């Protein structure tokens, strides 16, 4: 598995369930082609979103849909979206973990980047 | 002075001076319509983007050249930029000031939101 | 598993192994007594530290030694240690995580506490 | 003014006013001796804590009263409160900016340091 997203929620310290994410990915025309989608679990991940055969090297973009989040709870937070672009597997296959963790007025993102 | 960009080094401890930030409204057809630029100035801040009349109710978009600044650092970065989204004065004009704090595999964007 | 210490450098985008952890817990006569230590594993990840049943109400301290794992990797960092002080088990057994973000100068702590 | 101190509510996009902060040196004994203390203005900062003069080299701990702004605020808070542990001056005296952004169940602290 090698794009995982988890996303947590830092004003109750719980997982931020159900929390819509979309992958894109840059085309050779430069424009961004949808490539994967999902929801957060219980547990405030998201797996299985692409295969490490499909992950080629690109840059990737990650939109984690936290406005909806928060006003499913009642707030009208800062951000439309939390998001993450990077360029991947630029030096062969590597698992990448997002982290994302959410506040009204304040995201942190980190990536965690390992080799198996 | 309606919009603010700070943006901090969490490597070195510093301000991070001379990063690009560029500024973008949606458009009404939904692509980003380049609205300022400059680069952040000895104490990492960065003023005078827009003014009072001219920053009316939209949705915004702040990139932050992060992948630049590790560059020009001698530092790997793993994002391509940080991109603030967020609608602007939707229950009247404040004050935002955006405080990005950096670090090459991870950084947190925070909105202060002043009502002048 | 009642608690639960994940350490991740900010700086490489992994897990920072090797660091070493102390557990305290507040007396009746209001001193902080060690309760238990440990070190991260390859994972970033500090398990077994107690039991439900040792892990009684009460205020403790988590210490987490970022300076000898800046220090051997060069840098002098600004923190002496990352800690987390927090009331637990108040109103029954939880289980918590603690997430420590680490940069040089910086570091974040955030806290997932879940009910079975 | 060689130490100050920022803090930020992450919830409400604001600064964090009214914050008490008390600021302890380590003795030859290995105790925390209180040095100074204040609360955070309307705009969330803290000045004057120290002078030059009394500044010197060692290692200060700064403690953050997070749980009382949460309570005043009617939000159930993780920490008891959040503590900066630094050495200071090790290489000359610096201007040290301490950064606090706060949400209830996560913090992050920041040092900028500057050399005048």
């Amino acid at each position: 598995c090698p794009l995982m997203v988890k996303v947590l929620d830092a004003v109750r310290g719980s997982p931020a369930i159900n929390v819509a994410v979309h992958v894109f990915r840059k085309a050779a025309d430069d424009t961004w082609e949808p490539f994967a989608s999902g929801k957060t679990s219980e547990s405030g991940e998201l797996h299985g979103l692409t295969t490490e055969e499909e992950f080629v090297e690109g840059i990737y973009k990650v939109e984690i849909d936290t406005k909806s989040y928060w006003k499913a709870l009642g707030i009208s937070p800062f951000h439309e979206h939390a998001e993450v672009v990077f360029t991947a597997n630029d030096s062969g296959p590597r698992r990448y973990t997002i982290i994302a963790l959410l506040s009204p007025y304040s995201y942190s993102t980190t990536a965690v980047v390992t080799n198996p």
